C-alpha cells in the first residue's frame, strides 16, 4: 500500500489545528476549513495537513472524544468538506483517558471512503493514564497500517512514555507498524522536557517509530504563571497562552529538528495559528520561517544521529524517571521549560528497557552504554565530557550539526544577553562570534566558499494585550470571553503587531581570509537595519544587525 503522506527528513510535516464548536458553523475561533488551507503558503502545502479536533462537540467534557452520534456526524461533516476541497486532514480520536472512542471498524470505513483522511491523533494523557490507552492505540495503528496512514501520539513525561512502551500490545504493534507511527512530545505540563526529548527520539533511534516530533504548546506560559515578556507579579490568564515569544516557538522546533524530528504541531491555535481566518504573526513570522528552514535543509537523518552519538542511557538497570537531576551540569538546568543551555551532547538518547543491550550495541556499535548503575555516573559530567569534546566558548546555546551551527539565547523569561564564540570548520573565517538578546536564534551553514547566516529574533510587544480590561481567566476557555480575546487578536495583534522595537545581534567574523567581504543581505521588510565594520589589519569583519524579525546573509 502506498503511504498517504511521505514523512521523513526530506519531507517534514506541519500540522495546523481546527476545533469543533457545538454551534454555528461547527468550528471554534471563527475559523473555517477553507480558510485554514488558504493560510498555508503554497511552498509549504506539500508538507502540511490540517488537524481536526472535535473539541466542544465532545460530551460530557469538551475535547474528550467519547463515541456519540454527534461526534461521528461532526467527523463526517468535516471529512466531506475536506474531501470536496482536497485538503489533507488528521482526526483527533483519542484524548484525556477516554476508553470509549470510535470503533476501529468505523475508522477503517472512513479510510476507505476518504482519500483526504491521512491518519489520526491521540493527544494528552499524562494526567489521566489508564491501561486501555496503549492497547487501543495499537489497534488504531494497525488500521492505519492497512491504509498507508499515520497514527500520531502526542504525550509527555518520562514515567508516562516508559509505561506506554512497556505495554506488550503497543510494543508489539510498534515493532510491526513503525512505518505508520509518529511518537511526539507535548510539553504543556512543565516537567521532564529534556527526558521526554531523550526517550521519544530514543524510540525513533530504536526503530519503534519512523518519525518523531512535537506539539509545541504555548499554554506552558500559563502553567508557569508568566504574563507579559519578562514581567513578574501579574495574575495569569488566557492572555498567557498568547505571550510565549514568537521566535521561542521556533527555538522549540529547532530542538526537534536538530534531534532528527520531522513532525510539528502547536497549541494554543488562537495564538499559534489563526482567528477569524486571519493567520497570526506567531504563525507567519515564527512557525512558518522555521518550517521553511526544515523543508529547505533536511533534518539530520537517523544514521546521522546514530553516527554522532557517543553515549546513550539505557533504562535496563533503572530508569531515567528515577534520575531527576540527570540533565543538570550537562545541558538543561530546568526541565520545566524547553530551552537547552548547551548543544555539546545534542539530545542524549534514552533507550527503553524493552530494547535488549545486544540490540543497542548493534544500533550504536561505537557508543558507550550508560545505565543507572554505571560507575562513571559518580562523575557524570567529567565522563561525558571525555566523550563529547567542547566545541565553543561562551554562555549561549550552540550545537554543531554537520557543516552548520545551530544557536540560540537560552533565557526563556529573563532579559539578559548571551554570547558564543564558535570555531569554524572551513577557512571562510577562523571563528565567528555572536551577541544575542533573548528570543534570538541563528543558523550558520559553512559551504565550501561562503557562509550562509540566518538570524531571527521576532517578538511582538504583548503590552497592549495585557493592558486590556476584562475577564480572560482560563475558566472561560471554550466560552465567549475566549472568543473576545480571539476577536481582539484578529484586529490588533494580527494586523498591527507591535513589532517596531528592534534589538541588536552582533556578528563578528575573525580571520575572514580575503579582503572586505561583499555581503548579500535581506530580511523582513522594514524590520531591520545594519552597520558593517572591516579591520583590514586584523581581517575582522563585524556586522551589527538591529532587527525584529528575520535577517539572512551570504558572505
Amino acid at each position: 500500500v502506498q503511504m498517504r503522506t511521505t514523512i521523513n527528513n526530506e519531507s517534514p510535516l506541519l500540522l495546523s489545528p481546527l476545533y469543533g464548536n457545538d454551534n454555528g458553523n461547527g468550528l471554534w475561533w471563527g475559523n473555517t476549513l477553507k480558510g485554514a488551507w488558504e493560510a498555508i503558503p503554497e511552498d509549504v502545502k506539500p508538507y502540511a495537513a490540517i488537524e481536526l479536533h472535535p473539541a466542544k462537540v465532545c460530551k460530557p467534557t469538551s475535547c474528550i472524544p467519547r463515541d456519540t452520534k454527534e461526534l461521528r456526524e461532526w467527523y463526517v461533516k468535516m471529512l466531506e468538506e475536506a474531501q470536496s476541497l482536497n485538503i489533507p486532514v488528521f482526526l483527533v480520536i483519542m484524548s484525556a483517558g477516554e476508553r470509549n472512542t470510535v470503533p476501529p471498524e468505523w475508522l477503517d470505513e472512513q479510510f476507505q471512503k476518504y482519500s483526504v483522511l491521512k491518519g489520526v491523533l491521540n493527544i494528552e494523557n499524562y494526567w489521566i493514564y489508564n491501561n486501555q490507552l496503549a492497547p487501543h492505540s495499537a489497534k488504531y495503528l494497525e488500521v492505519c497500517a492497512k491504509y498507508g496512514a499515520h497514527f500520531i501520539w502526542h504525550d509527555h513525561e518520562k514515567w508516562f512514555w516508559e509505561t506506554i512502551m512497556n505495554d506488550p500490545t503497543f510494543f508489539e504493534a510498534s515493532q510491526k507498524y513503525h512505518k505508520n507511527l509518529v511518537l511526539a512530545t507535548k510539553n504543556t505540563p512543565i516537567r521532564d522536557d529534556a527526558g521526554t526529548d531523550s526517550i521519544v527520539s530514543g524510540f525513533w533511534l530504536s526503530g519503534l517509530c519512523d518519525n518523531w516530533g512535537s506539539s509545541t504548546d504555548t499554554w506552558k506560559w500559563w502553567e508557569k504563571h508568566y504574563t507579559n515578556t519578562f514581567e513578574t507579579g501579574r495574575a495569569r490568564d488566557m492572555r498567557s497562552y498568547a505571550s510565549e515569544p514568537e521566535s521561542m516557538i521556533a527555538m522549540e522546533m529547532m530542538n526537534v529538528y536538530t534531534g532528527g524530528g520531522t513532525v510539528y504541531n502547536f497549541e494554543c491555535a488562537a495564538y499559534t495559528f489563526m482567528t477569524n481566518d486571519v493567520p497570526t504573526p506567531a504563525f507567519t513570522k515564527g512557525i512558518i520561517p522555521f518550517f521553511r528552514h526544515a523543508i529547505q535543509n533536511p533534518a539530520p537523518s537517523k544514521e546521522e544521529v546514530v553516527n554522532r552519538t557517543k553515549a546513550v542511557f539505557w533504562n535496563g538497570e533503572g530508569r531515567i524517571s528515577s534520575l531527576n537531576g540527570f540533565y543538570q551540569g550537562l545541558y538543561s538546568n530546568d526541565e520545566t521549560m524547553p530551552l537547552y543551555n548547551n548543544g555539546r551532547y545534542h539530545i542524549l538518547p534514552v533507550i527503553h528497557e524493552k530494547i535488549d543491550k545486544e540490540k543497542i550495541s548493534s544500533i550504536f556499535p561505537n557508543a558507550k552504554i550508560l545505565t543507572k548503575n554505571s560507575e562513571e555516573l559518580s562523575s557524570k559530567v567529567n565522563y561525558l565530557n571525555s566523550l563529547y569534546p567542547k566545541l565553543y566558548e561562551g554562555d549561549g546555546y550552540a550545537q554543531r550539526v554537520g557543516n552548520s551551527w545551530y544557536i540560540y539565547n537560552s533565557n526563556a523569561n529573563i532579559n539578559k544577553n548571551q554570547q558564543v564564540m564558535l570555531p569554524m570548520y572551513t577557512n571562510n573565517t577562523k571563528s565567528l562570534s555572536l551577541d544575542l538578546t533573548p528570543h534570538t536564534y541563528a543558523v550558520v551553514k559553512e559551504n565550501p566558499n561562503n557562509l550562509h547566516i540566518l538570524l531571527n529574533n521576532y517578538r511582538t510587544d504583548k503590552t497592549a494585550m495585557w493592558a486590556l480590561s476584562g475577564n480572560f481567566d482560563a475558566s472561560k476557555s471554550w466560552k465567549k470571553e475566549e472568543l473576545e480575546l480571539a476577536n481582539w487578536i484578529s484586529k490588533n495583534y494580527s494586523i498591527n503587531p507591535v513589532d517596531n522595537d528592534f534589538r541588536t545581534t552582533t556578528l563578528t567574523l575573525s580571520g575572514h581570509t580575503g579582503h572586505k567581504p561583499q555581503i548579500n543581505i535581506s530580511g523582513d521588510k522594514n524590520h531591520y537595519t545594519y552597520t558593517e565594520n572591516w579591520d583590514e589589519n586584523t581581517h575582522v569583519y563585524t556586522i551589527t544587525v538591529n532587527h525584529n524579525g528575520m535577517v539572512e546573509m551570504s558572505i
